């Protein structure tokens, strides 16, 4: 049986949310430029991924993702300002969660995991569900829960992060097209990337500051943050077992049976 | 190559943009009850489906779809009542649809078809796009050109008609989760119906008024508003052909080389 | 006594309200062209003319009409490229309808109609409603009840279309500023009409799909979508027994006494 | 010839635009208590009644008035708690005058006559002006003018007042309901106000401060913040000429030939 | 120990809350020119201190101000179109407030008094005050209570406004940067006045009508709408007292121990 | 002279920004609990002391600072069920940005630095900042440039952490009312910590993922992050000077003289 809402009928849904404990995670992605070597829709193909495995594991159900996230900024995604990049309005996503979860609520359900694949997305998310969870309150709903996490974040162990960056980690942000990324796509997408278009730049710098509007000389050219050169499919089974593993105990935790 | 922005490289977006006549599709769907014979997200996939096949033929691309659209109205969709359906106020869906334009003008496109695949979304569609007109025009922008459809309105052939609905078309509405709706999803998505599952019951009738809130004993039981008994793969295929044919010429009309 | 609560002191209206069944109803028109033979009110005026009417019939009350509507759309009234036609954002339709229902909400009025005279308002005045109730909801109440309709939708009768339109009916979708509107002008307010400034051009045709900007080509040239040619008084005074006595009699049996 | 664009045809309307110097008028009332003794659309009745008579002096044309306006506040016209009293959202309001402005330009008009009837419109009003020349500078617009009135502004030469108020005036705060009103309205629409039901109270008093939420105690019970026993047709009379032709002098000045 | 919010550790603040009846204040300001003789910030400073003051009195808490205001009037401010003057939109200044009362509320608080020190503030506060009191209704709170005011209108005494405005008093509308605003400073904050640049012009008339775009010729070219020349500190301890005397004896009668 | 734009005359903001080059700088901070040790207008009073000291050197001005800032996330400030802790929704905030910016480009400004004093802050002043630029553009306007920094990014040098951490720096992830705002507030405002209060708790850790509603006992019962228990004045000084130069050396790159 499909772990994904919409392919269910709506009394399999209906049926599902009755027996209680149901967990319900909606992935929250972008499309956004990932460099020369990769595709577009990857900050939504691989935390849909990952809520797939996870919620085979935990028996939970995957809603629709969502396929169009922030603005890009420079110093975690390239900027706005390359083509392709397709972004959302603060208002506009904040406003596509908080009527979600309302959603959610009418049918019955009490437990969201939102995971995010997008940098920039997380505090219009976190904006979402404040005025969700606000008004559920006015209307006497005080049970909802929600848990929202960015996927690479259960990437943790140092022994895997030296795997996967022997040169050292620079941070999730400056991962944009680069070795996590990639490696993932080549373990579950692996035509979607071209490893041999890849542009080989040192990592971007940036001063402890910011400027609007953005300058495209202080992105690589490429529009990648970091090289995802060394970047496998081995790699790729490695980080992917991590998440999986790492989200459905937190899960298991936060929404016991 | 695929026909999908999402699975394209921003350098391949980019040149096809460059070309000068680009044409950019966008399915708008929705998430929502189809009876108790078929998946919830039909008005995704159909909608997408026409997409990548008028694409082919015509050398255009496609988007990411809409996934969740507005709220189900009785006579159209069963009525938002339903669990499962999971709708965006107007707001969000009109907002949506305007920063996707307002982006896409951005990146230097200029053409539109916009494929709607929910009833109800119609409106606020329209809202979107001229909110996002009359934000280009304050930047002197005044050729960028929209076409909007919903695909089911490109099957007007009288022997076409007649197959489908030997005592009579009823209207557009009144198909939610019927024949049209279930033959298309048998020929393209055959695992996602279970025709055995079909209620088969006379086609719902309402008076010449709304009333709110929506009150449940005026929608047929299993949620759909016709009979998808008749349904068929053939049937499925017979609606594709036309659709697609009709919508691919409409498109070279209307965005010539 | 007046059924206009507007000619009513707030002491006539609160009795009225504290009696416990008392019927609103609301106008929701548009400024808008109509042709060369007929001014732009009209879709206040027509609405209002049978809510006073209807409001006669059964004791209900009638608020002041919404003169302003969404824009203009080609096929259902020429489009809002027209100079006079004077519009309203949908966001803007939306919460007035929203405020008023709060306020009648405030005043203990319990039951609304809603009598649009402008096709493109209906989506709007739906989200108006919707989100009203939602709110009503959050302050514990549950008891207010809505009835939207379209005046039109009660010349239904085929008895009554063959007489209307002895040479053929060809459609409601060609209905603006036609034989319909027009024939109920020459009966109510026939200082408003010129029939001698009829245009009588073949009925408006139009392809499966919308283009916007809009194309002033695809109008004809005077605005009318139907040749008002045939109109007459007594056309007019019998769409408006019909209208009212069918409207009166779907409010009584949706808002008994 | 009729001075409401209503009562025009879209053609003539386009040719009163076409001249170059056309004055257009927008009432802007509410739908609020006025005491025991009159009507409630009196802010609509009166701007409107006005605007009627100024446009015919001046060769103007008046716009369908806005029949509902922000929320009464006590120190104004009574409180907001009110039956009948029904109010928009300081928002909506706004954006009803921002849209109409909005459109008013892209029919050509340049000039715009806001004449106010509900004392607690105006800032709003000022707000959705403000937006609305914003929006136009975008354009490169900046010959779109505006006059904005709240016609009593007029009748305040203290010659004048000693006609109206020969016992003694005691001012404009307490002008809801009062002599000014009233005697307006017995020279216009006398069947709408009935002498004989004025609640003859002292004058409302109140701190220098407001609380909210209004406390109804602090209003008199009736509504009036004046008592009318004195209201008189003849003082309705010279009411009316001595602001229609303070305004049609005030208009042609700011917007002479 | 601090009368200011700010100054105060949470635990402190959260005892204060919990004694039951704590008096909360919130300045509300803006930031505009004021004549060539003094600084921008008055419309902040002044109602700050005016608060301090009040609050020592009383054992009341002031919380941080609102620095910026609603955009200025050419008849009350000189006009939006000074440099200098930096002015929020009427939905921002009202959201403000609106979030700030949710906030409050959240702590536990259930009194606040608003003091405004910008004369165009006042319908947005109030719009802001309405709206957070709908939604505290939506929670099922309803003994949450607002006292709002312009410091100003406390000088009611004839004796006073004759030491200020022996020729006659015009109006707190036209009193902008005269001898009201410019003794106080006097008194508080001499450094940020040098009587010596004042521009000593007959006082600003105007007729009874607005114009927009404004026009920069209709307001005297210093910015001010009246002359401070008479103004001095004596005159300014007098105001302060006034203003502190009369705030603290109301907010003692309507929040009392 | 002062380097406040509130306590300059308007004539003489007109001279600076007259002069071609001006930059304009603005604090954003917050009203937040700080623990027991603290006081809530903490991150205000940092970024505009900041702000004031490198104004004087770089002969910047500094406008009136954001006095609320956006909701406490448990992670970086607690949480927002903290008594004391005022938090604006994001729309608000994001207004309220985009709102002086417009007005800051009217005076002819086109230098912005915002400093930013509150980590949550960052995304919707970049949210801000964004639809302040997309406004100036539909005016044709792209010489308007921004830049956005937190002081405490400034803080770079290892030489310089060891001095102020010579027990070993765990990170800026815990640094809410820890050693380095402390410190900073017994350098400028001593009598506003009473370094006797701290509560000397190990460091806050979370898992990698947030829960809402906010479960209170993730967050150390006073609500620092971390222990301000070797926080001392000279740090502070240390900080202050390292903060004001680099910040100083930054601007004057961005904006030469
Ligand atoms: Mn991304
Ligand atoms: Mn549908
Ligand atoms: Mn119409
Ligand atoms: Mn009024
Ligand atoms: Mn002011
Ligand atoms: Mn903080
Ligand atoms: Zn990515
Ligand atoms: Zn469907
Ligand atoms: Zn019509
Ligand atoms: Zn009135
Ligand atoms: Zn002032
Ligand atoms: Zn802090």
């Amino acid at each position: 049986k499909s772990v994904f809402v919409g392919e269910l009928t709506w009394k399999e849904y209906e049926a599902r949310v009755a027996a209680g404990d149901c967990v319900l995670m909606l992935p929250v992605g972008a499309l956004e430029q990932h460099g020369h070597h990769m595709c577009m829709n990857v900050d939504v193909l691989l935390p849909t991924a990952v809520c797939k495995r996870v919620a085979e594991r935990i028996g939970a159900l995957v809603m629709p993702g969502l396929q169009y996230g922030y603005k890009s900024q420079q110093k975690s995604g390239g900027g706005n300002h390359f083509p392709g990049t397709t972004s959302l309005d603060g208002a506009t996503l904040t406003g596509t969660v908080q009527d979600i979860i309302r959603e959610l609520a009418r049918h019955g359900a009490r437990r969201l995991v939102l995971m995010n694949g997008h940098y920039e997305n997380s505090m219009f998310i976190v904006e979402g569900i404040d005025l969700a969870l606000r008004e559920l309150r006015y209307a006497g709903i005080q049970d909802f829960k929600v848990v929202v996490l960015s996927y690479w974040d259960f990437v943790k162990d140092p022994a895997v992060i030296q795997q996967l960056y022997p040169e050292g980690f620079l941070g999730w942000d400056i991962e944009h097209g680069g070795v996590f990324e990639t490696s993932l796509m080549l373990a579950l997408y692996p035509d979607l990337v071209d490893l041999d278009r890849v542009v080989d730049h040192p990592p971007a710098t940036f001063p402890p500051y910011d400027v609007f509007p953005v300058d495209p000389a202080r992105t690589p050219a490429p529009g990648t943050l970091s090289s995802a050169k060394t970047a496998s499919r081995e790699k790729g089974e490695l980080i992917l077992e991590v998440c999986v593993q790492g989200i459905a105990d937190a899960i298991r935790e936060e929404f016991p049976p």
